């Protein structure tokens, strides 16, 4: 059980986003058709865009589908200016029932942003599940409000965070403090690329450095700050790249599975102002 | 009687849009003044855009008014991008008491939709009725939701309007399909010039042709996708010219009134699909 | 007592704005926090613009500040295009308990707008209260909707004040029509100086100068047209210039305040209409 506080002006049904066992984050927002057959091109991008930015996550959820690819990439040329990959606007994930990870890869993600070691940041992620069939177990899509989980943590936790930075490498180099401003409109964020040699913390003793860590899951993955996506057929989900992190829950029998992604500019276009130029 | 969903957070009360008998369409919306003496200018642009574009008709209702037509063209200079004609900004819809239609011209107007042999077609129509003194009978302005038409459609009905093509003259040539996407946003709509020699449909046998008129007829003819406006002194109304279509109802008297339409450019201007250059 | 209508689809509560006697304006809106910390920069900045712009005064109260003017600034010119003076973006306003005004200047602010003498005139005001601890007597910042009272003259007020016409001087010179149209937006608004030999009325007999200047002030000063703000830390004010005149409430014993004040530009920049450039 909740409450239901929006009305929106808009032909939807909104109210908050809740995940599968009844837990209500703080941040998200569902939206569902306010007509028989509505599309999620009748709705306008520009509002979207609002609610996405004061949200940080829409699933617009029941609306019809997006054909293909194409489509989906023509929707989002209106929707903002798309961040161009060598593949183009869409990125393809498409998985297989028990597919395995071909013995090496990790089952899975942990939390981090979009973008680290680019040029360029993207402020959205734009998904649309083409297919998501059967009920999987385990393996959705997670995300994290990084200034829900900034009123969670206690005096000293935040003391500790904000001398914190974190050092990253993949070959590409990124470096950002712990806690940071959104990079637009100034509000506290965090920065974390959350690790599984690679991932140094500096501005602290080197033996806090597992104190951080455990503080940083704690309030990352508090059921306040922390959203897991079951993914159904045509949902539309818009992700504020700049204010979350996201990352993926573990699983022990991946289900079939098509997403499609397009990632979204700032306006103006972000340069990165965490990757090592020198 | 209906039911009232809408509380916005701008100084206005909405309403769905209900025809003078009741009916209530699968689209439109009633704005009507928050405080006395409200003009439309006192309502951001930005935002009437969005909700015209996802309620498709805004009816903006007991507003103050523009003065005359250079106050209008103002206005709509600052509300997008004014699609200008030879004349201008704002085409003058004067009619008198009575006037006949010089024994030649025909009494009512099928429907169709705006920039058809243009080189560029407008996104929105705006009419502001100057004045509509008495009531008169028939001769309402109307307008078709062709999402809503479409979800009217049975399988095969549909069948057959998704094999259709429309070919159209009055010298400047046209042709588009039946059912289109939508040029900016994606989702399914209709284009379709209705005929009372220069209206010929391809890809079906051409014994067809009185079924796809009928069925198209019906869907787009039907209460949930029509809406036919009885104009009112000052109202100012926003159509989506994308996604509708519009034409006239059948006068026996035609009774005073006078109405200024400007045509806004999509955003940015858009290059008319359906236009013969070869 | 008052009725509350709005509910947003944006995070926050809203609701009318009214003064510390339960006054209530036919203007303004006041904005509070729907999450736990929300701070100011978590709304989208072009959805407060389009309530600003309707409003005419925005209250955002109980958000977390911004840290100094730095931030603030940013956050401004991500609003959008701010309109630099020779000190840079923001105008510092400090006040200490009791400081005298050197003994020469006045202890009270008439009614005016901003930009009166500039090249261009800058849409809105963004005020944010740094601190404001004792509670002051007096000393209010003061706004008048000047459509609010447009709709309280009678037939003969009106009369008088659409054939008047204010010229003023500080030289830089200044002239407008009492009675102006909203310079983007057409709908009707006043343009006015308020006097406490540099302000002088046209258009009218000069003996009905104190006729003009007597009913303009029942008119502004009214209940239902004014509004007198008490600053508390962390007020997020916008106010929009172009609809609103703007002043301050006379002091006895002026307390301890500091304010930061923001213009920002039109879309596009506005060209003073009023400026002598002869
Ligand atoms: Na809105």
């Amino acid at each position: 059980g909740h409450m239901n506080a929006y009305l929106s002006d808009q032909p939807v049904r909104l109210s908050p986003l809740r995940d599968e066992q009844g837990n209500q984050p703080r941040f998200g927002l569902l939206l569902e058709p306010g007509r028989p057959g509505m599309h999620v091109g009748e709705l306008p991008a520009q509002w979207l865009k609002g609610l996405a930015r004061s949200h940080h996550l829409l699933l617009l959820r029941g609306f019809a589908a997006f054909a293909d690819a194409e489509s989906l990439t023509r929707y989002c040329h209106d929707f903002g200016e798309v961040m161009l990959w060598p593949f183009g606007a869409v990125l393809e994930l498409v998985e297989q029932e028990g597919a395995e990870d071909h013995i090496f890869a990790n089952n899975y993600v942990p939390l981090h942003w979009d973008g680290m070691y680019l040029e360029t940041v993207p402020e959205f992620q734009v998904f649309h599940c083409v297919d998501a069939p059967g009920d999987s177990d385990g393996g959705r899509t997670t995300f994290s409000s990084t200034p829900a989980a900034l009123q969670l943590a206690d005096s000293s936790e935040l003391e500790l965070w904000r001398r914190a930075s974190g050092r990253y490498q993949r070959s590409s180099r990124s470096a950002a403090p712990i806690v940071e401003r959104h990079p637009r409109r100034e509000f506290p964020i965090l920065r974390f690329c959350e690790p599984p040699s690679e991932f140094h913390y500096d501005g602290i003793a080197p033996e806090q450095r597992g104190e951080l860590l455990a503080s940083l899951r704690r309030c990352l993955y508090h059921p306040q700050a922390h959203y897991a996506h079951r993914w159904r057929s045509d949902d539309l989900v818009i992700a504020d790249n700049l204010t979350l992190l996201h990352g993926r829950e573990a699983f022990a029998h991946r289900a079939p599975r098509h997403l499609r992604r397009v990632h979204i500019h700032a306006e103006p276009a972000l340069r990165n102002p965490h990757l090592q130029r020198d």
